C-alpha cells in the first residue's frame, strides 16, 4: 500500500551545516509526499523517549545529549515502501561506508554526526510519528503526482 | 543589522510541484538562518487576515482561496537584509518577466501560479510572522556560520 | 493565452559541448510543455531558409556553413509567452555581456558559438516551426501540469 | 568497440514529469554520444511489437496500453559498453530497490511507473533500434569528446 | 583576442565555508580555461601589495588582516573577456544587492565576507597574476574546447 | 583518527573535459579538508617515480606517456578515513563497472582515461604527497567543519 509513512530527523549537524533544502528535495524528487514538517528544538524527555530502545546501552546518554544540543528538522514522508526506501537514501550507519549517492555517503564522515535518522521499521515509524507530531500537524488527504502509481 | 527576518510561504502549487527543498536550500546556500518552519493548509481566517492589504479588491477572494485549497509551508529566515535580499530571490509578480535564476524565473509561468510569497518590508514581515507562527516556534538563540559575518 | 509555441535549436556547438539534457531541463523546470523534438543535421536547403532574413548580408556564408557543420537538436516548447520567455532564458546575442543564470551567460564565450538559438516573434516562430517540422512529427493535444495555469 | 549503441525510452509517466533533460544529460555527462531522438506518441503496432517477447504474458496488455498513452522520448546512446553501461544507470525494474545514484533509484516508487527502459543486450538493440528508427534517422559519424578514449 | 588572462582569489572565508569547487565549475563550464592554480596562506607583504591602491585609506588594515587569516586558493583563467566576465559572474561589492546567479549573489551576505575577488581591469590582472604567481607555474600553451571560439 | 591525509589527482582528461571543479566540490561537501593543491604539467621523472610500482609492467609507458601529456590538478585531502573513502567516491578500475554516482561511475567509459586517481594505502598516500608536494605547500594547522566531527 501506498498510504506507508516513515519519520525522518535532520539531527543538528545537519540543520547548522545548510543540509535541510539539499535533503527534503532528494525526498520529493523520488515521489514521496511531505505529510508533516517542523523545525524544532528537542526536550530532553521528547529525545529519551525517542532513543528509549538504548537507554540501558552505554551511549544513550550522548545521543540524547546530541539530539537536544540546537535544532531538529522532524518530518513524516509517504508513499509506497518509504520505510525501507528512505534507509537506503540514507546510507549505513558510518557515513564513511556509505555509498556515494546516498546522503551519508555524500555529506558525512563520523558515526556521531551522520546528519539524519529514519525509522527503521513500519512499527517503529508509527510510533516516532505519534511522538513527534500531534494528528492535526499531519496531512489526512495526500495526493501523490498521478504519474507515479499504477 | 543581522536579525532581520522575513516571513516566506511556498504556495500550494510549489508544494504541490516538489519544490519545498529546492527553495529552502536557495537560502540556506545564501548564508539566511531558518528560524521557524512548519507545514499546514491554512484556515479562511488565517488567509484573510494574510492577505488583509487587498480586502476591498475584487481578486481578494482568489488569493484567499487558493491558498486555502492545499498545504503550505511557512517559513522565517534571519539575516542581514533578509527582507530585501529575499524578494530579489524570488523576482518580480509577474514569472515570466523574472531572471533566469530567480526562484520564479527559473520555474514559474503564471501570476496566478507564482509558487512562493515573502514578505514586502520588515513591518509587514514582523506581522506575518506573528500571524503565522506562535512565539515558542520560533528560534531564539541564532547562530550562523561564522564566515559569513564581519 | 497558454497554447503560444517557440522553435529552439541546440546549434552544433552546443551537441558537441555535451549541453543538450541541460537545456531541455531548463525549459522543462519552467513549465513549458516539449511539443516537437528531434536531432538531425540540418541541409543546406533548411539552412538558407531558417537564416534567409539575412541573406543579404555578408555574415549568411557563416551562418549556414555552420548549422550544417553537425547534429542540430530541434525543438518546440509550448506555454504561456514562451517565445520571449526563452529568449530571456537564453541571453543575449554576445554571451559575454549575458547574465549568469542564462543558457549564454553560464556556457558560452564567443558570439559565433552561442549555443542555442531561439525565434524572436511568434510570426518567426510559426515559420520556423513550419519549416523544420513536419505537422505529425508535433503534439496535438497538450497537458501542461495542473499546478502551472490559474 | 567503441561503435555499440542502445535504444532508451523515456516513457509517459518520465515525459510527464519533466524528466527528459536530466535523463539525457546523465547520459552526455558519462560521454555517450547521441546517434538519434525523437518525440513521438507509440502506435499500438509499434508497442506490441517492442514488447514482443512479452505477448504470451498476461501483464502484456497494461505494458502497450501505458507505452501508447501518451509521448515518449526514443533515444539512440553509442558508445563503449553502452548496452549494459546504460542498464546500471538505470537501476533495476522495481525503484524501491534501486540504489541512490540510479535514475530509478532517484525518481521512482512503482514497478509500473519506472520512468525509462533501455535494451537489455546487443541482439535486442539492434532490433530495437531497427523498430523504433528509421536509418535516416541516425548519425552515420560520430564524433565523441577526444579526451573520452584511448 | 582569446589569451586575455584575469586574476581570481578564492578569499578564506569562500575556503572554510566549502566553496571552492562550485566557483571553479563555474567557470569551467563557461569555457575559460585554467592556467594557474594554488592554495596558500598568504603572507602580509604580499597582502599588502595586493592591497596597495587602498593603502591610505582606513579599511586596508582590515583587508590585509583577512586575506591572511587562512587559506587562500588563487587562481588564473584565460579566455575571450575574461577579466570582464568573471566580474559579471562575480556580482557587486554587496553580496545582497547581486543578482541571483551570481557567485555572490546566491552564496554571499556581508561586503566584508564576500568571498571571492577578481581583478578589475586587464592592467590590474596582469599585475595581480605577477604578484602571486611565478611564470614557472602558468601553462604556457593553452588549449580551449574547439567547440568555443569561432 | 581525524588527521589521515590523501593524494588525489585529476588526470589530463579530466582537466581537459572541465571536471575539476565538480570532483573538489565532491570532497567538500563530503567534510574532507583541502591542505594541499596546484596545477602543473608533470615531468618524465616525476611520473616514472608516481608509477614506480609498474615499472616492470608493459603498459607503465603508456602511463607516465599519458599524465605528462598535458595539466594536472594534485591535491591532498584530510580527514578520517579519507583514504579509502575517497577510493569508494572515485570508483573501481573500469569506469564502465563504477556505480552511478562515484565519479568515474557517472563520467568515465574507458580504463585508460579514468579521470582520477587516488592513493590506495595510507603508506602509499604518505608517499605520494611527498613526491608530489613540498613540505610549504601543505596547510599545518586544519580546521574542519565544527559540526563534521564527535
Amino acid at each position: 500500500v501506498n498510504k506507508e509513512r516513515t519519520f525522518l530527523a535532520v539531527k543538528p549537524d545537519g540543520v547548522a551545516r545548510g543540509l535541510v533544502g539539499e535533503i527534503i528535495a532528494r525526498y520529493e524528487k523520488k515521489g514521496f509526499v511531505l505529510v508533516g514538517l517542523k523545525q524544532l528544538v528537542p526536550t530532553k524527555d521528547l529525545a529519551e523517549s525517542h532513543y528509549a530502545e538504548h537507554k540501558e546501552r552505554p551511549f544513550f546518554g550522548g545521543l540524547v545529549s546530541f539530539i537536544t544540543s540546537g535544532p531538529v528538522v522532524a518530518m513524516v514522508f509517504e508513499g509506497k515502501g518509504v520505510v525501507a526506501s528512505a534507509r537506503l537514501m540514507i546510507g549505513v550507519t558510518n557515513p564513511l561506508a556509505s555509498a556515494p549517492g546516498s546522503i551519508r555517503g555524500d555529506f558525512g564522515v563520523d558515526v556521531g554526526r551522520n546528519i539524519i535518522a529514519g525509522s527503521d521499521s513500519v512499527e517503529s515509524a508509527n510510533r516516532e510519528i505519534a511522538l513527534w507530531f500531534k494528528p492535526e500537524e499531519l496531512l489526512t488527504e495526500v495526493k501523490p503526482n498521478p504519474n507515479l502509481y499504477e
